[PDB]
């Protein structure tokens, strides 16, 4: 009865969060996607997480729910103690392996980093969208259904 | 069936090593350490792996293997496709990426990396074996066992 | 024929900017300095003062012309009919975070973007640090032009 | 008669800062911890409670004492007859950003930076993380000293 | 006339560095590709084997040339009248190695230093884990022009 | 009282390591310049070499002196009543590796290390590249003491 926890703000999904899910799903009996709920952004918590299961309708494994306050709280009170990752840089490793270890310290909950797939090491969902209100055409580094929601965002 | 392989050449096998073969044996149902054959070391194959199953007995799951050549093969050949490595630095990131970055592309084989727990970040075997040479106290930093044959191949 | 656009707030300008422009308008045949002006929120200096004091210490770089813009840096350098960004680099952390916009602006345009070493005398000088030190006394009139250090302090005082 | 000067905001402070308060003590024969008072972000402890708990935690430390300043840090250490400062350090990150100021700080003031690596069991504590884990719950009291965890408990309530 | 020289062993030449190339013959009037002759190292290919493939995969780009050298590249560079030299970079660490090497070319003969970023599908190929892959019958033809493929199952037979 | 350990192979020394002699004098009272020597590789120079061209460039630095040893540095700086090592550093590359040897050599003998930023100018010498540069005929003149420069060309001529 394997687990990890996938968390951010997915303020959209990218395609380089979904690599992630996928590779999550691919090893681990069951994954929850995390949306922080942390009331400025452009999609509603409802959409994001509508956003995040139709782009995930393929893995049976994974389902996506909300939370808030302290991570480790909301992966230990689903029986859980890993977190999955996605990272592009160096220094993402950084101020992440300060928390990872923070995260270790205080709750026993482990983190795991993944590499982006290679295609996605410059996507993320703050530069699409403002690549996007600019007129950019970011259509070919989001899921098909998250970019027309993007489009009617802006429109 | 979930399942990990931890590769190095462990040698020998330190207390920073052990943390991530635990770390990775209570998230995966199977993990197989993978022990490389290099052919200038200071233990044999043998021993290094001697020293992990002394070290490991604890952690029902995981078992110690010796290999050569690519670690996906030597990870697909065992039904897996994922590969679990401890990280220290951001520097490890870099290097580590693009050799995960390879491996995924070559093989479809995944490798999640796991930060060192804050007591081991400055233990490497080398620097271990080094110190020792000279003399400097590391019994705190492998386990009991490597300590006792490490001062054996010194004397 | 061949030429590159320097994109940048230079609010202000300072040397380490000065000498990636130089090194630009060495290599290309014309230098567009592009000075990013933000609709919602003024710098310490107008977009007329940033240009002018640009053009005071580039005078004698006949190849380099100073033009404001706003929005996509991707369009003002096509509009021109150009396809190559030069921008200054101090470290490796600067690399990381410049790589992922310089991929992205050959993703969605095509542009390329050429990375030049900060000369080591400037390694240490940023708009941003500038302003801080000055704004509480330090002397930074080694750390910019002529063209900027006097009006620096005239807007703080 | 050699000296530093260990500056931040200590908001509050914790055993990674302890750490290298000591490390700073038993090498210089004077160090001044120096708590930055800044007129707008106001923390969670006010100057004096952090002045207070810098002195409880370094009771022992008879070399060191805890002072309040604003502004310019090189002008702090020049007043105080010192031209050292002694910092912390976690990441390759960490040094880049401080590389910098200690560049400008050198090139304006002919002050020097020292920067000692954080005890392992510290490095992942700071300020602002201890105080967000806090915030939620989470117990920080292996990160803080002992007084420090009891005056936060009784701020969060 | 604009020109910069674009060095490497290119033992053998891959995708990102044909990447560079590209991008460099289309921002320059002039390219030169050197291939290093290294009389201690002698690696899996030939220099003329090194230069014939580089060639065949260059073959559309009519303003980049390729030559051999050896010792010092600026004293190359300078030799053929330019200033220039492009690189690839892939990552942060990529950038230091190579900025110390940067600014000491710029120190000794004025040479300049343009990086360029990658494209991100050819990020983690390399010279050296190309061959390593290929010797133990991983597929990295995806990674390489497709004489080079060829070629390169040849020396492994 | 104080004091401090400045370690190296100095092979040959550069100015970015005067930089670093002078400033650990300024605010220790006593400098160990601590030769580092390998009884089975030599280097370039030999121990009496290294210590000459050290000696001759710090002869106004009256707290400095300069010793050879081998094996472990922390027995080098303990025999000595000392506890601190002074070491230069460049980039945040260097801070990771050096983080490891400063956090081994306090476990093992509870020695501190203290790091400082190369001074711009010498951001980018190394005695490796110096030594590489010089062989294969660069201008490193303004990169060593005059201590060195005429007596590293004549080793390698
Ligand atoms: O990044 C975080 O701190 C965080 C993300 C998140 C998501 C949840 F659903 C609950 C708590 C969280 N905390
Ligand atoms: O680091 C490697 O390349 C490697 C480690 C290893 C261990 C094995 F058992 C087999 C192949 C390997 N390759
Ligand atoms: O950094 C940018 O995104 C940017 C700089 C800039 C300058 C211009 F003149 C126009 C658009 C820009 N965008
Ligand atoms: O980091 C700073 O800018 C700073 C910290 C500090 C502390 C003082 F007590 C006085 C000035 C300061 N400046
Ligand atoms: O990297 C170098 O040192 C180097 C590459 C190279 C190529 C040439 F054709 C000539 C000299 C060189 N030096
Ligand atoms: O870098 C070292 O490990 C080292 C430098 C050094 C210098 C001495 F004089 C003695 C031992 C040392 N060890
Ligand atoms: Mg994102
Ligand atoms: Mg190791
Ligand atoms: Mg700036
Ligand atoms: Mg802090
Ligand atoms: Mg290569
Ligand atoms: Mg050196």
């Amino acid at each position: 009865m394997t687990g990890a926890v996938c968390p951010g703000s997915f303020d959209p999904v990218t395609l380089g969060h979904l690599d992630v899910f996928e590779r999550a799903a691919a090893q681990f009996d069951e994954v929850i996607v995390a949306v922080l709920i942390n009331p400025a952004g452009m999609f509603t918590v409802d959409e994001r997480i509508e956003m995040i299961r139709e782009s995930t309708a393929d893995l049976p494994n994974l389902r996506v729910e909300s939370g808030q306050g302290l991570l480790v709280d909301f992966v230990r009170e689903r029986g859980l103690n890993a977190i999955v990752k996605g990272l592009r840089t160096g220094t993402d490793f950084e101020y992440e392996l300060q928390m990872a270890q923070m995260n270790k310290h205080i709750a026993g909950v482990d983190t795991f980093f993944v590499a982006t797939a290679p295609a996605y090491s410059f996507v993320s969902s703050s530069l699409a969208k403002e690549v996007a209100t600019y007129g950019g055409d970011v259509s070919a580094l989001l899921p098909a259904s998250v970019h027309q929601r993007l489009l009617g965002k802006l429109r």
